[PDB]
């Protein structure tokens, strides 16, 4: 009976947008996702039969502020506004006071003065504080940065991203055949699953690969973000510099991530800036793979070092080489760790459990 | 204290003209923001009141440019003073984001007969939640705000103010102006507004027909593009009743105080309730008898028989009765008119009104 108006600024399927697919699904017969840009995320939502619409600035409030006005008027036939990004929060907060509907802010970013303008930090935080009935944080790191930026602590609740655990299971044979098709059957494959961007640190994996035995190869899965083509150029040159051209594959964007992860021997998350929540980390754990992650942000809540994956100082390529080598030398311990990771991640990040937490939290408003 | 005034209109309506008086004592530390260019902008410039037009051309900068520019500007000021409905909507948004107190100066009767229920709900909700203070230009405005669901405890009535001494005209200018208009020997009923059906000129004209031949009327004001059918209807009405030599259209005039003084009665005959009859007060300050339609703000401005006359809206025979009373009891009439000047100078002196505003702002 509760109808939700979800709002997301981006027309591109980023992590938060992908998360929103899962959040919205149980509500598809009683929800709408309003976007502020068209794009492939719109396609996806349509694929999932999640009602979706694009809200633009195209022409009393109607003329003063078209976007806000459209949101306000849509909000009238909904019971709650669920804002999924920063700009959606700003617009959602205004819409909430005008349309007289409760607001939920789902926080997916680390609200950091280094990646957000102090302008937007103050505005986002103050709007949340005064108008959000609840701020869902995707991790404790996201939670504390919100608080540190002046966010009200008592408004927050941590709810992790949820995953359909059975999608991450692949047979040994499918693994073998895919590895052959990738020509890595006799390699130690380290997989990196991220859009190519400097803060994702693919260059760190490349430097580590320089200090690894020759059987170690890398697969970079993900396409280049608009404006990062300098970075992608730096990588190719970095690689050629190091003679690694035949030991690194750029697969570009891939939708078959679980299968590709299953073909790897280790999954590496090498971000140089604190990660709010690494989806790829949890995905790798669900695939039953050893995982190594930079020791900042949400990654520290996802992995316990030595138990269900490995943590390394961000930007330190040698430390990453050492974990890679330890995985190569300590076969048994590594398999155990990887098995632990599948069990713990299934318990913690099952979409069924996450959807229950979301439902409970929403109903308690 | 620096004040950011906001007003939706580029045209100098009553609210906009009132804002000139309001802003003058603060003009070295204020800005008026308009949501459209026009003559009002020119008038502000004439008075050295800093002015600026905010538009929607280009993170809120992209999402809502107009709002974003107001917010941004508002950071430089200590208070946002919204003078109209739309300025309230925008100003409330800007008020929390920039973190500045907001005042709403309500110049309108928020009637569900002249505003859609959404604009009423939105204005009332925003004011109730974000206004530190709602200034109403009259008890009529105040009570309509509250009947729409406005928070009564937020309201204070502050009337429009006038420069008292502008409404004083010598008997020699009066005689000379009556001579030039050719009304020296007439009982002159003046009507001072633009030609519009809601302003009720046709009412005065029907009353003229129930009046002795020495009663003439002067209609002072021009016509709007939109009310051209009305103008022709007036001329036809005048010819049909045989009043063509007892009505003079003077067109638009800047010397209103002087023309009021040349009248013997000033007639306010609007057909719809108004928040605050500027013309009624001006007639009082000119020391003239004034008859007004008994609705809206008029009712607060006049005590019937004491300092002017109130007549049922739309009723020309009542109006004619008043006009004939003025002709027959000249002494009672001159006393009423003298009473009018004294009470209006007391209640609507801009010096006093400015003090009420200043006091009211300092309590925030
Ligand atoms: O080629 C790719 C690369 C990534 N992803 C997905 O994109 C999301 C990236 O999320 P993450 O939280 O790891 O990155 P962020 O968006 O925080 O930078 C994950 O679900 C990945 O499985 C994908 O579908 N195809």
């Amino acid at each position: 009976h509760m109808k939700i108006l979800f709002l997301d600024q981006s027309g591109k399927p980023g992590g938060a947008e992908l998360c929103l697919i899962d959040i919205a699904k149980p509500y598809r017969d009683r929800a709408l996702v309003g976007l502020f840009a068209d794009g492939a995320f719109k396609t996806l939502l349509e694929q999932h039969h999640i009602p979706v619409e694009v809200f633009t600035n195209q022409p009393s409030l109607g003329q003063l502020a078209p976007l806000v006005a459209k949101v306000v008027q849509t909000a009238h036939e909904y019971d709650l506004i669920y804002a999924n990004t920063q700009k959606a929060l700003v617009v959602g907060a205004i819409a909430s006071f005008i349309a007289r509907r409760p607001l939920v802010y789902h926080l997916h970013d680390i609200l950091s003065p280094e990646h957000f303008s102090q302008t937007n930090l103050r505005v986002a935080v103050n709007l949340a504080n005064r108008f959000a009935s609840l701020v869902i944080a995707n991790s404790q790191a996201s939670q504390t940065a919100f608080i540190q930026a002046g966010g009200r602590a008592e408004l927050t609740k941590v709810i992790y991203n949820g995953f359909d655990i059975n999608l991450y299971k692949t047979s040994p044979s499918d693994i073998s055949k895919l590895r052959q098709q990738l020509g890595v059957a006799n390699n130690f494959v380290v997989g990196h699953f991220s859009r190519l961007s400097p803060w994702k640190g693919q260059h760190i994996l490349i430097d580590a690969l320089a200090q690894c035995p020759p059987q170690v190869t890398a697969i970079l899965v993900g396409d280049a973000l608009f404006g990062e083509q300098d970075y992608v150029k730096e990588l190719h040159q970095q690689i050629t510099r190091l003679g690694l051209e035949n030991r690194v594959k750029f697969l570009g964007f891939r939708a078959d991530i679980p299968q590709l992860m299953a073909a790897c021997d280790l999954v590496a998350h090498t971000s140089t800036a604190p990660e709010p929540f690494g989806r790829v980390i949890v995905e790798a754990m669900l695939c039953g793979k050893p995982v190594v992650a930079a020791k900042a942000g949400g990654a520290m809540e996802l992995v316990e070092h030595g138990v269900n994956g490995f943590l390394t100082t961000p930007g330190e390529s040698q430390e990453l080489a050492n974990i890679i080598n330890t995985c190569i030398e300590d076969t048994q311990k590594t398999a155990t760790i990887a098995s632990n990771a599948q069990a713990i991640a299934s318990q913690r990040f099952d979409v069924v459990t996450i959807n229950q937490q979301i439902a409970e939290t929403l109903s308690s408003l």
